[PDB]
């Protein structure tokens, strides 16, 4: 029984008195709130908030039963007695407290009827995870296929079908109940920790999105190289081997833009030597001269670290010396049999473990490693008795991997300022892509149900922040010999997806320049058609961290008013524009695609369907998967190249859908330097906008560039226009004024500047963007 006794206006944030204690309320924006209970105590701090101080003036008012506490957007209506907040974006009921917070840590609200829930970060149990009741408590799932209630990378955190994410700002062992136990509760719970949560609320899905990553941080935006093909396994053995692969793929013709090393790079056996943290010489003799030699090739080098230090390796003394490692209760060391050995935890949280720690990734940039590769995270072993500087193991577990990020984002921007981090890592918490994490669905089995599930683990974590997680392309664990079919089709996915990272076991090879001749001439044209496709990738990661829209959009994005496209797990947006369908078992010879009412055409063949409403059934290759390109799409292309740092943007190749249906249409992409973590701030970008007008009798495109330019950038670009599904009936071109007929015959054999292709049914203009506004208008 809990009622209001009293309230007051500190610093603009309510803090209200109960007969059980306080609780603070402070928006931090206009559509997001933060509530602390046990307000008066010492507790951890926020870790999912990027500005856990703010607090944005909110309007306050008073009646008998009740107060309002109001942002912009959201309000909160607190009732006196019994005590239960609920919140409101205008009048529409968004979520109510039941009981609310009671003493352990224990939160409880009510569901209403009909209500999807998404939430809980990597789980494998339906996209609406409502009556699932599962641990936040981050944890290595080896070999998952089809199935999983509890993996590395947990968030305990919920999007729910009315537009409202709801963040539970504790990073201890804990649970959620989505209405299992109970049909209408949601209850969250935490042995320790902080006893806050965050409600963010949304007018759309993109919109909830933006609002969520304004509080908890924005992605910057990562290396243009990290959109490339990287040659990874588990692992290289040697600089010897490790130069024969990347030889591979230049005598391959792959493009290749990363070679990352496992942890061979540091030891001759997978136990014994972790936390080494330095170069096996025996293995790899001259590594600088190695990183030195790809960085010629345009390559470059990434190695895993662990947290663990091994009671077995050369940095054991110095850190227990240091003061690096977590500690018993006693004070001393805490060391636990890990696979690996008998080792220690590097305190993250600590003054000492960072400091330690920083050192050692600062003195191996140095010497040219490019990225890092931080395993193990979630921390993969974590006994409770462990004391880190701010608590013990139980009480901050789910917050390990993300300071881990934080620690070495600070530390690679303090070594250069003028490069964008690249950090990939297993385990994180609510913002760790404010520290550019680039997280992956770790050990997952070389099966087809493992390929199943990679789509919806991407959309659970899009949803919540992370714009880049991927899989281990082709499968990571067992298998005895390469299924070639899940292969090829996991690789096929991988282009539609954000980071090109095959990687598995090695007894069977993952790079795609170690297979058979028929996979190579499979998947060839498709790594480099990933490369032709950088602008628009790139575009949709500029998009990213401007407002979080994630690379891969669920279904539902394409109607907010029908929640049953919320279940969809099979078919996904890539960027804007493209709908795609990746085949996920042996020998389909067909699929039915959930099309969105409108116009659609086949990517690879240009063949137009036009939808009410029903499905689209496709037959299927084994050279492609399913990807459809919605009416009024710009795809822009630039030619394939070996490595993004030979990226040249002087010749483009745009591909205009165009359909009546689609009376105005957008496109845009930007472009920059691909290095400077300060590109967008200081406008150092060039961003192209086109705009198509389709009317009855004229197709108007206008083109524009603003932004201040950067170094390299060229004045004038080359541009081929494509317009599929062009009028035959277009007499001529004006461009800025100036009239130029249309050919009708030998578009493909003459320097034509426009030509129409009777049997395609495409019309292509070919022409000089420069810096000012060019206006091209076709007419009947
Ligand atoms: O470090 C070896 C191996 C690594 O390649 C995988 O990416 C990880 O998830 C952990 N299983 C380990
Ligand atoms: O729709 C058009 O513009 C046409 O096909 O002629």
């Amino acid at each position: 029984a809990v009622f209001y006794k009293e309230h007051k206006l500190r610093n603009d944030g309510l803090v209200i008195t109960t007969n059980q204690g306080n609780i603070r309320l402070q928006f931090k924006s206009e559509a997001a709130i933060e509530v602390l209970y046990r307000a008066d105590s010492k507790q951890l701090p926020s870790f999912a908030l990027a500005q856990p101080e703010s607090a944005i003036k909110a309007q306050l008012t008073e009646t008998e039963n009740h107060l309002q506490f109001s942002g912009g957007t959201l309000t909160a209506r607190i009732q006196k007695r019994p005590f239960a907040i609920s919140y409101y974006r205008d009048s529409e009921l968004l979520l109510a407290e039941e009981s609310g917070f009671q003493v352990k840590i224990n939160f409880r609200f009510y569901l209403s009827p009909g209500e999807k829930i998404l939430g809980g970060g990597q789980r494998i149990l339906g996209m609406d995870r409502r009556g699932q009741r599962f641990p936040l408590y981050n944890r290595a799932h080896y070999g998952y296929s089809d199935h999983s209630g509890q993996m590395y990378f947990g968030l305990p955190a919920i999007m729910s079908s009315k537009q409202y994410i709801l963040v539970f700002d504790n990073s201890a062992s804990g649970a959620m109940d989505i209405g299992k136990t109970e049909s209408d509760i949601l209850q969250l719970e935490a042995k320790s920790g902080r006893s806050a949560y965050i409600l963010v609320a949304g007018n759309s899905y993109p919109s909830l999105i933006e609002n969520f990553t304004q509080v908890t941080g924005r992605q910057p935006l990562p290396p243009r190289w990290a959109l490339g093909s990287f040659a990874s396994r588990f692992g290289y053995r040697s600089e010897a081997e490790t130069r024969a692969t990347v030889q591979k793929y230049k005598t391959e013709d792959f493009p290749l833009d990363t070679i990352v090393l496992d942890l061979y790079w540091f030891g001759k056996d997978i136990k014994g030597h972790m936390g080494n943290l330095d170069w096996d010489k025996e293995n790899f003799p001259t590594p600088l001269d190695m990183m030195a030699d790809f960085k010629q090739q345009g390559v470059k080098t990434v190695l895993i670290t662990e947290p663990f230090v091994l009671t077995s390796s050369k940095r054991w003394d110095d850190a227990v010396k240091a003061k690096a490692l977590a500690k018993d209760p006693q004070g001393q060391p805490k060391a636990f049999e890990l696979y690996f050995g008998n080792g220690g935890i590097i305190d993250v949280f600590s003054k000492e473990g960072s400091r330690w720690f920083s050192s050692i990734y600062k003195d191996l940039s140095k010497q040219g490693v490019a990225g890092w590769w931080g395993n193990l995270g979630e921390p993969e072993m974590h006994p409770e008795d462990t004391q880190h500087a701010i608590g013990d193991a139980d009480t901050v577990h789910n917050a390990y991997g993300h300071r881990w990020a934080e620690m070495l984002y600070q530390q690679q921007l303090d070594q250069f300022p003028e490069l964008r981090p690249f950090i990939m890592m297993r385990a994180g918490f609510v913002g760790s892509q404010r520290y550019g994490m680039i997280p992956w669905t770790g050990d997952v089995s070389r099966t087809w149900g493992g390929l199943a599930s990679q789509v919806e683990l991407a959309l659970q974590m899009s949803l919540l922040g992370f714009g880049y997680i991927h899989s281990d392309l082709g499968g990571f664990a067992d298998g005895e010999t390469l299924d070639k079919e899940m292969y090829i089709r996991w690789l096929q996915y991988g282009v539609f997806q954000p980071v090109y990272r095959p990687h598995g076991q090695d007894h069977i090879p993952s790079e795609p320049v170690f297979q058979d001749e028929e996979t190579k001439a499979i998947l060839r044209p498709l790594v480099k058609l990933r490369y032709r496709m950088l602008p628009y990738i790139y575009t949709a990661a500029y998009q990213n961290t401007l407002t979080g829209m994630p690379l891969m959009r669920p279904l539902f994005f394409s109607d907010e008013k029908n929640p049953a496209l919320i279940d969809n797990k099979t078919s996904y947006f890539w960027g804007d524009s493209l709908l795609v369908t990746p085949i996920t078992q042996a020998g389909v010879e067909s699929v039915s695609i959930p099309a969105p009412k409108g116009v659609w055409f086949d990517f690879w063949k240009d063949t137009r369907y036009q939808t009410d409403g029903a499905p689209l059934t496709l037959p299927t290759d084994l050279h492609t998967i399913p990807v459809l390109v919605k009416a009024g799409a710009f795809m822009p292309y630039v030619p394939a190249v070996s490595t993004t740092e030979d990226y040249r943007s002087d010749s483009l190749e745009i591909h205009y859908y165009a359909d009546a249906s689609v009376p105005l249409a957008q496109g845009e992409i930007f472009e920059d330097d691909g290095k400077d973590p300060n590109s967008i701030k200081r406008n150092q970008f060039d961003l192209l906008t086109l705009q198509a007008t389709h009317t009855d009798n004229q197709l108007h495109f206008q083109l524009a560039r603003t932004g201040k330019g950067y170094r390299g950038m060229p004045e004038r670009r080359a541009t081929t226009l494509v317009i599929h599904n062009a009028s035959d009936q277009y007499q001529h071109l004006d461009i800025n004024g100036k009239t130029i007929a249309i050919a009708q015959a030998d578009c493909a054999s003459t320097p034509a500047l426009a030509c129409y292709d009777q049997e395609r049914r495409q019309l292509q203009l070919v022409f000089t963007w420069g810096r000012e506004a060019l206006n091209l208008r076709l007419h009947k």
